């Protein structure tokens, strides 16, 4: 319900300073062809650079995630969607595990991967977008919520 866009515009502000940011992307999710290509025009909008590296089994994750890291040098990891194996709990804790261990925050589809160390997930209620945030992870890592959502977020 938050669109690519919408979030790549809101970690512009979460993260401000941050110049590119890395995405795992599950090659059995649906909408490929929507989102995928949303991502590099959400890119030109914001000014990050997004890198995409994509996985369909739990061995392509950890490559897949040093390529991010030492081939881009990607200052966050960034997570649209937990259908399949991004769902899963083994590869949901090796990516936060060496996500925070390279200093970069998460961003996450859900409130679950808040619970095991992401920092930040949001929301679309009736008065827009709501942000739902793992306190002490984020204040650890400088998390900065933006004017507008001060009164519209929620600490897990």
């Amino acid at each position: 319900e938050v669109t690519p866009i919408q979030q790549l515009f809101l970690i512009k502000e979460l993260k401000p300073g941050i110049a590119r940011i890395g995405v795992i992307w599950d090659k059995n999710a649906a909408n490929r062809d929507e989102v995928l290509p949303q991502l590099q025009r959400a890119s030109a909008a914001t000014g990050i650079k997004v890198v995409v590296a994509e996985v369909a089994s739990l061995q392509e994750v950890a490559p897949q995630f040093r390529t991010l890291l030492r081939d881009h040098q990607v200052e966050a990891l960034w997570v649209l969607e937990e259908s399949g194996l991004l769902g899963q709990a083994a590869a949901r804790s090796f990516l936060i595990k060496n996500a925070t261990q390279a200093g970069m925050p998460v961003f996450a589809p859900s409130e679950t991967w808040l619970k095991e160390g992401a920092c930040v997930t949001w929301r679309k209620d009736a008065e827009g977008i709501r942000l739902v945030v793992n306190k002490a992870v984020a204040e650890a890592m400088g998390i900065t919520i933006p004017a507008k959502y001060q009164d519209r977020t929620a600490f897990l």
